[PDB]
């Protein structure tokens, strides 16, 4: 079996990215915020707290004749940015562009922080990181992914994330005809749930190559990229009028700048993301002052791949008994 969904930018940012989700009997299609740095599939409910709804679709169990309580499992969850969502367990299916999960645990949120709230857009999570992070306990589930895994007809899902623009997520194959020349793979390390791997260097506009490796994480969930201090400094260094800002929450530049491209290594291969992709826009409405989409990874703990750097490539998330990542032009 295979799988094939659109992704779709919640705003002019690309601050994160939805894809709608069949969930239940008859299907009720969420909006889910696909992650690959969470292992956790949870939604907005009809037993989430009125007050923490503003505008998201719900799940309501109690409509699918196919769902049934997972007696006793509960869940929750705290994310790196702050926010965090908790609640019980049900059992149902669940399809995601025409591939479909029987028995798929649905994580339904009692409670949501403030940030979830606030997101009409998002209905959700739907997380594709290693089922070893799976937060429901007594007994850890698993995800979309690994249930699929089985019926799929080759182990992978593939992340084509746009700038300013639509994408797709695809389970089960590589469409070829979706990057440029060759896909480069390199090594996973699963061992802190992630789809952790090691960067050969970057470089910052035309300037010369470091080889350097950078160890961190394939993340569609985080918006920006975080790397460590060194390797951001030396980018903004480059974009007169830029700085760290402490008020703010890190680097914001002039928004009269042409940001330069930053190019990170995978193996051998480069991958260049536009100075384009690296504006956030104003801090505040009407500011002159534009947050940076590089920022440090320093008091993260990891570094973040996230959706800046994603989006430049074509990304292989293969989930083979050796997982990998592959990246590819596009």
């Amino acid at each position: 079996s295979t799988g094939s969904a659109t992704t779709t930018p919640i705003d002019s940012l690309d601050d994160a990215y939805i894809t709608p989700v069949q969930i239940g009997t008859p299907a009720q299609t969420l909006n889910l915020d696909f992650d690959t740095g969470s292992s956790d599939l949870w939604v907005f409910s009809s037993e989430t707290t009125a007050s923490e709804v503003d505008g998201q679709t719900i799940y309501t169990p109690s409509k699918s004749t196919t769902a049934k309580l997972l007696s006793g499992a509960t869940w929750s969850i705290s994310y790196g940015d702050g926010s965090s969502s908790s609640g019980d367990v049900y059992t149902d299916t669940v399809s995601v562009g025409g591939l479909t999960v029987t028995g798929q645990a649905v994580e339904s949120a009692k409670k949501v922080s403030s940030s979830f709230t606030e997101d009409s857009t998002i209905d959700g999570l739907l997380g594709l990181a290693f089922s070893t992070l799976n937060t429901v306990s007594p007994t850890q589930q698993k995800t979309f992914f690994d249930n699929a895994k089985a019926s799929l007809d080759s182990p992978v899902f593939t992340a084509d994330l746009g700038y300013h623009a639509p994408g797709t997520y695809n389970f089960g194959f590589i469409d070829t005809t979706a990057y440029t020349g060759s896909i480069t793979y390199t090594a996973v390390s699963t061992k802190q749930g992630f789809w952790e791997w090691t960067s050969t260097g970057y470089a910052v506009g035309s300037g010369t190559f470091k080889s350097t490796s950078i160890d961190g994480i394939a993340d569609t969930g985080t918006t920006l990229l975080y790397l460590p201090a060194t390797v951001v400094s030396a980018y903004w260094a480059q974009v007169s009028g830029a700085k760290s800002s402490s008020s703010v929450g890190g680097y914001v530049f002039p928004c009269s700048a042409t940001l330069p491209s930053f190019t990170f290594g995978v193996g051998s291969a480069r991958i260049v993301i536009p100075g384009d992709y690296i504006d956030f826009g104003p801090i505040s409405t009407g500011s002159s002052s534009c947050f940076g989409g590089i920022q440090s990874s320093a008091g993260i703990g990891i570094n973040i791949f996230g959706d800046v750097a994603l989006k430049a490539a074509f990304v292989v998330f293969n989930g083979a008994t050796t997982p990998t990542l592959g990246f590819a032009s596009k």
